[PDB]
């Protein structure tokens, strides 16, 4: 019945609602996000039978995050409200580019997923599983959680999509490789940002021989992606839109890849739509408020 | 020279624009909270000397901490910015009343407050030291501080003015009674709340039996007050107006009710003022928004 | 399995943010509304079992029901978006109470609802259907539904639950009487409000000998209400506070007696759980918005 | 043919959006005010033809002014925009009740009105001519008109209205007494509120003595209100409705009496009118936003 | 007196604070709106004498469309609330640049118009008398309405401009074509867009050979338009603005033509015009808010 | 102690929340501005020991200026609240870029400022004393005052940092240049927008020879800017950003040039540090609300 299955620790957004510093700021938007939640999201406002894994708080904002996945349509049968508060974040966007976030997520309800944190026989039939960096940076659960995860995926035949999504509040450039350099193994295919992979490696060109999984998609920008199949090399012209919040771009993208292959998609199909969804949410505002629904696919170039 | 010197945890609050469930608030207002912030606000537009002592994190809601004190003109000689986080809560008040509350300041910078966190010679010739039952609660180093802080003004001739305000989500009444047994000694002032007392001592009257400070006055709501006195116990009327937002009602209860004394006023101007004061706040919005001016006073009644 | 099953024509409400002639209105709030989708949403806070028969365009605002629906938990196996538009109405609140409602529904996909409008077997077991006075008015189409409706549950050993909701704007006192001689005789539960009782039946008590149902409940406004059951007439006392937006206040009314009911309360337990949920939501704006949820109730009062 | 006739300077009013002081709003809603302006609007809604004659700086605001008489169907035959600027206002409401305003207007262009500023023969016919004591306060070019003006009217045997209005920011008790003194001879209706008769006749019944004009209203805030024409004293009930902002509440007052007069009604009717309309706008924000139609009336009561 | 006499159906529309779909808004902003309301409003700001005919309902509404009419200074001599409902519109624009619009406006008091829906002693001495495709598509009696209009003017000897406006909601390209065919006879000016040209013709060139009047606009989005006058053929640069909502701009284009011919302008300076009208309203928000004043015409390119 | 030193009259500014005609606004921002505090809070922010002179009224504007300049770390010893009104403007920005502002400053109480507006030796040790061509223009006191200020910097060997702002509405060009050619001999620095050069003296190039002072900074909007120090000429390359208010802009660079020679910075460092907080003013609302805090400057290019 489902097609993929994305896992993580949900967030809530608190966001100023034009550029400028926190500290002169009055009013707050409240959105939903975490990279897997966006990526759930997304895939399900594409038509994409899609169920997300992980915990929120039993508390006002778990009950946000809840609505939002269940009235998008997500499957939450191992989603669930446990004791604890949700984790919740503050971003600010400075007027000339230079931007800062702030955690409050430490000990949530979300980050507390150790292995075994779902039935495995729910990833049965699955094509993907996809997680991101973020969450094996949160608990040594987590940690243990994603190795575990994947694992249990490969074992039904289900392929590993893995975007990186480096913090660099959440661990060190090291520990990041360390965890790459062990779960890489089985990731049939990893998000990587240009960013990230000169932070973490220092030279695109290394951070791409070091991590080499059947497939790799490389999020430049606005200089579009590459996607690395077959040892082809691919080229995805990136949609030109004025960027209201960057933030959750990288997921719409890493979803619009996942519904182009779930589709059975050529490689520039994938691409473009890639692209596509990730200049919906860069052209709005929270953190996948942009994601654009199947029925707006067709008249979308 | 300084008449009062307060001391405490710093707080943000996030605010619904309206009553409601905060699951389905879309916006958020931002306020400089903390008891004994609301508390050394008040007084500094009082025209009363005070100084606050406390921490905030490096970033930008304990800035925007920082310059709110600052535009009120409160010292900050003995407080500052430390690496961390600045605190914040987030506040629900339901259609029919009775709403709920949500912290997210476990491990902030401002809950580490410990002995010695300041110079002692502060307190020198200062009519007061204001500490809220908060403070202790927040951890045992805060709890420690509030000990050394008192003994350390009591050392110094300084009046020692506690405010229960009893949090559950944050200690039991046990943890709190045992502290207020302990502290008691030193406490010169006492205020106190009627649902405190009942349940924390059963009824207000245990309550006023085992809490047998010099000076103890009860907070009965808009129903008034009973400031006890040399044996005497003046009852004093409240102001009349509709409950909008009374969070932090009863800081600036107690700062006005603490201006009168440092102005050497009668016990039934005391109560006048600390009940004006405390109505002003919880007709506003915010944490401390309504306290009034030193200018309004004279009108005021 | 469902304990309630609610079905009628679903809206959406448009209010200025505060009172005032809606001519000099520049922003306007947007709501879900629905006398039964208010009614069934409430349930769905609850913790009953409910679900909601009906039908919205295929466009935006009828997939914004779909999804504040599907947030809550309310059953839409037989409620899907079909060609057509949703329909829409504004609301006016003037500065000295009384205000207007304007309607943009006729011909809407909503208001087609004929008989055999759904599987009949879905209300096998199903403790109540739910439908208001409001459905029959709204079209030949509709009002057969009705009749068809509560034959079939009537059929099915399900409890035919029905209130007046007139609206004069739809059809007349007599068009709605002739559809109330008709009805009544399917009815097992009768909600209704003095106001509508005299506007149809010249006075409250006439209405009464008229509307002579197994179990009806009389509606008072603030001023309580009555229920009349088994020759006996309970009195049920209305819960205190300032009236903000009372639109849909009488469908959270209904929605707590029938919850009260579906539970095996008594009738002085359904009549105080009826009382708080419309006043809780004649304190919050929209339709539903101040709907408490179960966990609120066990300490509400 | 005009039934009434206003005159004075058009205000732009300046409000944050609820109550505080205003040095922390950061936001301001725009209004159109203006004494006069007020009791011109509210009569143009009440369907009585009346003129306005005044003048706005050739600015932003002044313009905004004139679309708004515009908008209403003020007759602005002697009304225009002449070089200089439109006047405006600030407005603070305290948390407890009691707020400050403040005037930028002192030079503008409105505060020029002196005698022959419009053509008398337009007050030909005129059953009213309506002044308040804030147009000869403005300025001894302004003070003049006002003699004028009424010597014009009673020339041409149009009734002369004049309300107090006294604002201390503008001119002494004394410097009011004395535009009083020698006002009065030309006044056949007064409108006062005991506040000002108290500011400036020691005691309400000293002030009625000395302004004895033919007919005399007094304003006692929502406690009603006393008419006294031919010896006979007729008190009038006032409405209840929560004190929004009552700004202006005494220029909708005179209208509705004004409007009942000029509609030929017994004394009990024009109190009840006033009253009506006076409670509208303070339920209402703005200087006369609350003020209702023609239509309403019908119904309202 | 009179210069210009547009016509048709007046609506009101309900528009996103952002860009976004419709169904995640939550507050909608209210515009008056209407092709021919467009152009009436942006005449009288440019201080041409224009009037505009048309039926409002006798509701909030249609009492919004009439202030804004008269506020502009419209002749409203043949406009008038007849009982009925004020049509409204809701529209959506998405981040990407893709839009939809959701027209409840079927039936209205403003799409009865027919034959002699006024005085035709109205036209006489008018220069012009503008049209917009809508209308006919609007009711047979629209339609008939259209024809009978035109005719009566140049009975008059008055010119008539038209704008194609074609709407696919309303009517198919065929009934549009056959429209077109019938009514161009009379048309001494048509205006039409290059998507319009392209949508009921196919190629832009078969539109202009059938579509051959006197003189005829193409408006061809931001690359300015081409005017087609003595089959000298002009073209005119379009002013480069970031485009808010390019709602209303094709009015404002046509008005800003119309004002340039009445003036008798070089064709060049008529284009000129046009642009600026349509950069303006193209570069705010609402259908027609951004038009300019006469006193702003100076001081643009 | 003191690096800085500048003086002026502050004021309040209201602006629209979005382009398009201030008549058509109904809610306006405030935000402080005023020259001289627009430097005085960006040098603050900058880690300048900054100081600012002047006065504000006895209103509740006035102690919103005092909050953001004593917030801000501003030295205030001789800036105070004297008896009297704080000044305000409204601003507008249309559409395509035409701006206008209104004055409502005439009077106030920091307008006053005459000479020996404070304590001469609060200038001891100042590297810099900045002014604006504003005050000047203010009163003749503040003629006085500006002149006098320079000489008593001087003799104190306090450099004279000088910024023209011609404005139109507070003086003609030829008081303007009046001023110029008599305290240009005192002046270190002058600061000059190339509009104003040739709007004083229709080509820049005289405005250059004329106004010959040590070091001069010539703005030129987005081209960035020229440093003519020692005969040599430097130019600076503006910071390409979306213009949100270019409202403050000027006064930015001027504060971060200031920064730059007050830092021993090389000219080139000077220009680019002054083209980065003008572009911070201009990609922000307000008058200085996008000034940068030190902590930011590493980070920005
Ligand atoms: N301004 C933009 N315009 C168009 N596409 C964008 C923009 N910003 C981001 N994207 C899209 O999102 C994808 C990722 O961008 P990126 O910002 O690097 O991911 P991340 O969320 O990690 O920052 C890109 O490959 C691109 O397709
Ligand atoms: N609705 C109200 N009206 C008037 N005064 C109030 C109101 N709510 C609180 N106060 C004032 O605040 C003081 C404390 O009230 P209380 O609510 O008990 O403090 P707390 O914030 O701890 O709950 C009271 O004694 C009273 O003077
Ligand atoms: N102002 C109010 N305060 C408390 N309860 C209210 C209020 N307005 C409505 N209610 C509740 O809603 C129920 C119905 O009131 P009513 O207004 O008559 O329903 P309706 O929405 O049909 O008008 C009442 O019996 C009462 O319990
Ligand atoms: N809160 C209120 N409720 C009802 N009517 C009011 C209220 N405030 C003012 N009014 C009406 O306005 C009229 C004048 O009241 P008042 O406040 O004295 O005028 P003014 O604007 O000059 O102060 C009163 O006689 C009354 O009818
Ligand atoms: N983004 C824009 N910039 C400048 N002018 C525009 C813009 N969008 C529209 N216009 C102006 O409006 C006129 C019509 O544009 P268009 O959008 O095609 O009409 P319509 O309202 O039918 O869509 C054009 O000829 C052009 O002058
Ligand atoms: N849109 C913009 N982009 C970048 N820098 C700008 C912009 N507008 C103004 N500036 C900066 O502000 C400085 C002054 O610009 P300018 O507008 O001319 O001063 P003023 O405030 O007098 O108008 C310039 O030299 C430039 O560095
Ligand atoms: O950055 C984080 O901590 C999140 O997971 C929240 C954001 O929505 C996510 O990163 C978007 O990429
Ligand atoms: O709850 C706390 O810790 C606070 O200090 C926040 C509020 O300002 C306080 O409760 C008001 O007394
Ligand atoms: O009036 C209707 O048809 C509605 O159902 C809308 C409201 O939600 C209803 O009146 C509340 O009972
Ligand atoms: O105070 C004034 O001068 C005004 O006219 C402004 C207000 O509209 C007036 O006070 C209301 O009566
Ligand atoms: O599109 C319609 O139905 C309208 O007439 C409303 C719009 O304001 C008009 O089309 C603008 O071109
Ligand atoms: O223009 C004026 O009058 C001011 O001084 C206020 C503005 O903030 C200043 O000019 C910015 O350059």
């Amino acid at each position: 019945m489902l097609e993929v299955v994305t896992a993580g620790e949900p967030l809530v957004a608190l966001v100023p609602q034009e550029p400028g510093h926190l500290r002169g700021k009055r009013l707050l938007e409240v959105y939903v996000g975490g990279a897997e939640v966006n990526v759930a999201v997304a895939l399900a406002r594409l038509g994409v039978k899609v169920g997300f894994v992980g915990r929120v708080g039993e508390d006002e904002l778990g009950a946000m995050v809840e609505e939002r996945l269940r009235a998008e349509g997500v499957d939450l049968t191992h989603f669930r409200r446990a004791p604890g508060f949700t984790g919740l974040y503050l971003r600010e966007y400075l007027p000339l580019g230079q931007g800062r976030v702030f955690y409050y997520r430490k000990g949530s309800a979300g980050s507390a997923l150790a292995p075994g944190a779902f039935d495995p026989d729910y990833l049965e039939g699955v094509r993907f599983l996809h997680l991101s960096g973020i969450t094996p940076a949160l608990s040594p659960e987590a940690r243990a959680f994603s190795l575990w995860a994947m694992e249990e995926a490969k074992r039904r035949g289900v392929r590993v999509s893995l975007d990186v999504n480096y913090r660099q509040t959440l661990w060190s450039p090291e520990e990041a490789r360390g965890f790459l350099e062990r779960a890489l193994p089985g990731v049939d295919l990893l998000f990587l940002s240009e960013e990230e992979a000169e932070l973490l490696f220092g030279r695109v060109e290394e951070a791409l021989r070091a991590l080499s999984a059947p497939e790799v998609v490389l999020k430049r920008g606005a200089k579009g992606a590459w996607a690395f199949v077959d040892g082809r090399r691919v080229e995805g012209s990136a949609f030109a839109v004025e960027a209201v919040d960057p933030v959750g771009a990288g997921d719409a993208f890493a979803a619009g890849y996942l519904a182009g292959a779930v589709w059975g998609l050529p490689v520039e199909e994938r691409l473009r739509l890639a692209n596509l969804l990730g200049a919906s949410v860069a052209a709005s505002r929270g953190d996948h408020e942009g994601a654009p629904y199947r029925e707006d696919l067709e008249v979308l170039l």
